[PDB]
Parts: structure tokens; C-alpha cells; sequence
């Protein structure tokens, strides 16, 4: 008159014991601590404990069935790891509205962070704490760029039927290159937080990695997520396999990923085909335009001396980056005057 | 339930991938490219599959000459021609599967490679992407293919 | 008065448990529970749960 | 001005973060005024070898979000570099970095450093910590000889 179920790791394991943490009406000993980075706006005073209902049996009721958890770890600890759920009325069509509810839950977005995937084997992990979205009126790029960028990711989404009318695999990519220091890995920040989706950065100079399991992490991203390429050119992995990786009978599906490089001369005219790279936009040394939107934000109100800036700064005739004037801006904090007087400090590179 | 797994779906083709010494169904089905969706130039779609329907009817006439009853064929060209999308589309139609094979992997050897080209699945065609690229060895290539 | 066949990591051994999977006379006590991605061309894809026995 | 100034980062969505780079000959005094500025902050220091060969960009990544609080990150010589240049560079500055870390690196030679590295959003501030000025000489001998 009973009926078990169990699962072992999988994507529905985490989200199962992080929805019986938050469970309510639950009853369980043997519990576990876990420390966290939690965090305040002033500073973040972390390494809270929270109580984990960790190895054991526990009792938990959710509907009015009484079912008993089961957590225990076998030879190893993540290898060798495994819950088990037990019914008492062959209700067993609760389990399924566990593991939507687990779902649910885990898939719930916090409202004002992104979420960062981080490689681990042939699955995604989570990394870190979710980090604070950044707000795209922060990143200052030229004009018509963000916008460009914005629009044509939007038609992409939208357009989902009408990649599968065609043929055309539904998988955009994108490309940002250009100097050191214009904003690539803050707007690819910028436009995950816009879009609520997560980020899944992925390493291919890691050793440990091979083709198999970068097919595997291609094709196992969580929902509602963005693959990030820091450093395409950078590159146990072969070109052949990345190359179909990209694409390929092996590529999946519905995916947005970004690649960023200083060298774009150094790709292969095989990565640059427009169905692996749709998408290619210069994010350049700092522009007048860009200088001026930068000391708005960062001296919003006053504009005179914001003209007195940018005609110093033309008047400079040096190629600055909108991370040299952004550390100028930081250096002379609520001192538009001081930053003005500074002006002549962005020559200096050394 | 040999029926059960070798029926194939409707409208999506099973891939194929070499994991260890024999071949693993790789995440979900993908849905048929159709030929039509496919622009190569004139006669090249259709001189392509005459010769891929010739081959296939003719079992009886292969064994009675004596040539091996195996046929390969090489689609080059420039970066974003219609090569891979025409692989797909050609194994919808046929209904096929794809079994995609990377000879640039470390771990294959020769005995593994004759093993994962003499146990693929029924209906299938194997899928040998960049073979300019190249654990194995020239001749245990050779050999195997032919 | 009984037969017993076992089958171990053959290539009949996935098709046996995809066949016990869609079987409807089953009466299993036991469950496993696996995701699985349901496409669907409509919407969006979504992931989904398996209650393999 | 930065441990102060924590709200004014978030504010503008800046990563509240500062790398300080002290290039200079040897024996200028760079390691032992790390140490001062450590005991005066009373700070803890972490100090990290990144030529440490079974340090790889997953472990530097945990090494440089699980920091103890209330301490410093030392990278000693940084011109000496299992580790990755892009994964160095995405670690001190990238969407992994992680939040309120002093970042304190030393070389004596500054130029064998690349431009990403040296980016204002990753060394923010950089002072050349030279041979003995007669200033220093004259400092020196009072603070030996009262
Ligand atoms: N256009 C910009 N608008 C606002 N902040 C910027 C801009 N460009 C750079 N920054 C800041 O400068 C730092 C570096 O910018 P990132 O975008 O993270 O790096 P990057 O421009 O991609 O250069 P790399 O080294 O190739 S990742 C961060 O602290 C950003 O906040
Ligand atoms: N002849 C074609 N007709 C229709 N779509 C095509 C054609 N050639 C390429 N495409 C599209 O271009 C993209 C890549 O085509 P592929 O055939 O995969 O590239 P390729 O020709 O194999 O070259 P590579 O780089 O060696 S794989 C896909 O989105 C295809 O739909
Ligand atoms: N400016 C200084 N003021 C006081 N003591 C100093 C100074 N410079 C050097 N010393 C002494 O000499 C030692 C060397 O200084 P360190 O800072 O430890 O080494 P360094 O200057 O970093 O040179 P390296 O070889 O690049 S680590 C210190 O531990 C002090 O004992």
C-alpha cells in the first residue's frame, strides 16, 4: 500500500531540496548547517547559517498525505547522493506536483538578480551568489548600438515560429569585439538582467574539457539563459567540434550565446560564418558621444561643465576607453570640477 | 520493443554519437529539415539523391559482382555552403538517422573505430564532419572505411 | 517451475526499458524520476518529468 | 574612499571592486607596506600564487568568491605567469568576479604585463614604488636612528 519514488542527480535534485528547505510544514530532524554570502546594500556581512534538512529521514505532509523524505549518501559524497520519497495511499500523483512545485521554485527568478552558470563536468552549476542585475542606462555604448543590439534580439525571440517555417535552426549569435575596456562583458550583464535571463559563462581553454561534454553543456543549458564566450580567440577542445558545436547536426536549440575578443582578426573565417556569428558589432575606444552620456551619469544634473569635459577630452586627441574615464570619474567621486582638472590624467598610460 | 525503439518519430530524426565503443541516442529529436528548405545549385540536389536511391535499391546487384555493398560520398566546398544542412534534410528524407562521429577525439583508437562503424543502428547514416582535421591512425582510417 | 532471463547493458537492454516505460499493464511500486525536454515548435521548449519505474 | 563609499558603486552599477598594482625595483618596500596597510585596515591578507600548478580557473574562481571576510588579496609578482590568461583576466574583471575585495598585486616588471591587465577596471590605482629618494634616506636614518 506503498509507492516510492526516488531520483538520483539529476536537474530535478537541487530544486527538490531547495523546495523542501523552504517546505513549510515540515517535520525533520538529522538536519545540516550550510554557510551563505548573503548580503546588505552597505556591505555584505555574510557566512549566515542556514539549517539544511541535510542526511535522514523527515517527515513533511504538503497536501494531507504525510510522505516521508529520505536523504542519504552512500561510499562517496558529488558523487553517491540520492533522496527518496514514500506514499502511504498510492497517491502518487502528488510526486509530480512536488516536482512542478520544485520547479517552480527553483526556476523563480529573483526580481532584481542575475543568475551565473558556471561549467562543472558535462552539467551547469550555479556560482556564487546571484549577483545585482546592472541596469543598461549604466552602460554607455555609441549610438544606435545598444538599440541595434536590443531590437534585433527581441525580433529574435519573438520570432520563433517563423525560424521553424523555414528550416532555419532557432540559434542566434552574437559578437562583441574591440579594445580592452568598452563595455563588452558590462553590456552582455547589462542585456541578461534586461532580458531576466541567466548567464552561462563557459571556459574552452579549460583542459579538462572535451568535445562530447562541450555538446553535452551546449545541450543541457538551464531555461531562460545566455551562453557567454569570453575570449573566442583564446583557443582539450577541437576546432572541428567547436565548429559543430556552433553548428551543427550536434547543435541545439532555442540558445542566445555571446562571444567577446580583442583579436577579431585572429578568428577563422569558418567561426565568422553568418549562421554560427549572425550578429557582429565594433565596441570601440570612447566616442564624444560616449564621453558626454558617461560624465552625465556619473554628474547627472550640471551640463557646462559636461561641455567643458568633452572639449578638454577632444582637445586631448588621445584614444581613451570608457573604463579609463569611468576610474577618473571614481577617482574624483561628486567632483565634476576635480575630475575637469584631471582631465589631462587620461594621457598617461604607464 | 525492438519495434517500439526502432519506430521513428513522424517528423524528427534521431542523432547519434560515439560514446565509448558504440553509439548513444545524443539529447532529443530534432525536427526533419525538408529538402526543399535546402538551395544547392541545378542538379546537384537531384543527382545527389538518384545516386543515394540507386544505391539503396540495388542490394542484390552489389553481392552479385562481388563489390562491398557500401558507397561514400564527400560534400566540399566553402564555410556556409549547404553541406550540413543538406546532411540533415537528405536523412529526413530518407528517414534516417545521423551518426555523428569525430575522429579529432582523443580517445578513439582503431579497434574502437571499427567497432563504433560496425554497430551502428539500423537505418543510419554516418556523418564524418571536417575529414581534413585529422588517437587513430591513417591506415586504421583506411582500412575501416574501405 | 520457473524461467529467468537477464539482459545487461545491451543494446536491447535501453529498448526493453523504453518498451517497460510505455507498457500500461505495469504495477511497479518503485519510481525514478528523470527530466526530459519536451519541444514543442509552439511557445517555447520546457523540461518535463519522467516517472520511469 | 572606497571601503566608504560602498552604497555610491551600486549606485551607478559599478562592480564594487579596487585592484592596486606597486611596480617598482626590489627592495622598495611593496611587500612590507602591503603588510602595513593589512595592520592598519586590520585586514587579513590571502596570498595567492597563481604559478601554483594545480590551480586551474575553476578553483581560482572559488578561491577568489569564497575569500574570508575582511581581508586583502595579494598577488605577489604577477608578471610570473595550469591557469588561463582569459580566465585570469575574467576573474579579476568579468561576470564571475566577485564583490568588495582589495586586490594588492606586486611586480618588478611592469611592462612584461599585458594592456587587458592592466585596464582601470582591473588595476585601478598604480604607484611606481622606486629606489631610495634623499626624502626616504632622511626618513630612514631618523626612524633607525631617533
Ligand atoms: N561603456 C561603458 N559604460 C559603463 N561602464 C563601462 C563601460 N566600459 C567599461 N565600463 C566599466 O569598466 C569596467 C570594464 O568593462 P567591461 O565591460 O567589464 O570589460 P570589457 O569592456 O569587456 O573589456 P575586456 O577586458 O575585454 S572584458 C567595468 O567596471 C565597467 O563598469
Ligand atoms: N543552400 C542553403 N540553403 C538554405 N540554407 C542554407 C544553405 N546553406 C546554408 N544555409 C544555412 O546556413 C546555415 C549553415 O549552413 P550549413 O550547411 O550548416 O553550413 P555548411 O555549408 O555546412 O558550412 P560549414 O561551416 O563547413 S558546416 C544554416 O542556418 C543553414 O540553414
Ligand atoms: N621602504 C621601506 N621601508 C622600510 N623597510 C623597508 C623598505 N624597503 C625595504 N625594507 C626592508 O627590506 C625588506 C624588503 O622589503 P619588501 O617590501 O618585503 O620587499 P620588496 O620591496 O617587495 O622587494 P621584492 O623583492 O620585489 S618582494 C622589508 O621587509 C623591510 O625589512
Amino acid at each position: 500500500i506503498v509507492d516510492l519514488e526516488i531520483q538520483s542527480k539529476d536537474k530535478s535534485y537541487a530544486w527538490f531540496l531547495t523546495w523542501m528547505a523552504k517546505h513549510p510544514q515540515r517535520v525533520s530532524r538529522h538536519l545540516s548547517v550550510r554557510t551563505n554570502y548573503i548580503q546588505h546594500d552597505n556591505g555584505s556581512v555574510s557566512t549566515k547559517f542556514s539549517l539544511v534538512p541535510g542526511p535522514g529521514n523527515h517527515w513533511i505532509r504538503y497536501k494531507g498525505a504525510f510522505i516521508l523524505i529520505k536523504r542519504e549518501r552512500s561510499a562517496k559524497m558529488s558523487p553517491f547522493e540520492t533522496v527518496t520519497l514514500t506514499t502511504l495511499y498510492r497517491d502518487k500523483h502528488l510526486f509530480d506536483d512536488i516536482l512542478n512545485e520544485a520547479k517552480d521554485i527553483a526556476l523563480k527568478t529573483t526580481e532584481g538578480k542575475t543568475v551565473i552558470y558556471t561549467s562543472f563536468g558535462p552539467e551547469w552549476r550555479k556560482f556564487g551568489q546571484p549577483k545585482a542585475k546592472r541596469m543598461l542606462p549604466s552602460v554607455i555604448l555609441d549610438s544606435g548600438i545598444k538599440e541595434g543590439i536590443l531590437d534585433d534580439v527581441y525580433d529574435f525571440m519573438k520570432n520563433g515560429k517563423w525560424y521553424s517555417d523555414r528550416g532555419i535552426p532557432y540559434r542566434r549569435g552574437y559578437l562583441l569585439y574591440g579594445p580592452p575596456g568598452s563595455g563588452k562583458t558590462s553590456f552582455i550583464q547589462a542585456l541578461a538582467g534586461e532580458l531576466d535571463y541567466n548567464i552561462c559563462i563557459l571556459n574552452l581553454s579549460e583542459n579538462n574539457l572535451t568535445d562530447d561534454r562541450l555538446n553535452h553543456l551546449m545541450n543541457n543549458m538551464p531555461e531562460r539563459s545566455i551562453l557567454l564566450l569570453e575570449d573566442i580567440d583564446a583557443a582539450s577542445v577541437t576546432f572541428s567540434g567547436l565548429l559543430n558545436a556552433l553548428d551543427g547536426v550536434t547543435s541545439s536549440e532555442e540558445t542566445i550565446t555571446f562571444m567577446t575578443t580583442n583579436h577579431p582578426e585572429k578568428l577563422d573565417a569558418a567561426i565568422m560564418r553568418p549562421g554560427r556569428i549572425d550578429y557582429k558589432v565594433f565596441v570601440g575606444n570612447a566616442t564624444p558621444y560616449q564621453v558626454e552620456k558617461m560624465f552625465m551619469k556619473f554628474y547627472p544634473g550640471e551640463t557646462d561643465i559636461c561641455k567643458k569635459f568633452v572639449n578638454s577630452v577632444k582637445e586631448l586627441d588621445i584614444t581613451v576607453s570608457t573604463a579609463q574615464l569611468q576610474g577618473l570619474f571614481v577617482m574624483n567621486k561628486d567632483a565634476p570640477h576635480d575630475a575637469l582638472k584631471m582631465v589631462s590624467s587620461l594621457r598617461n598610460a604607464n
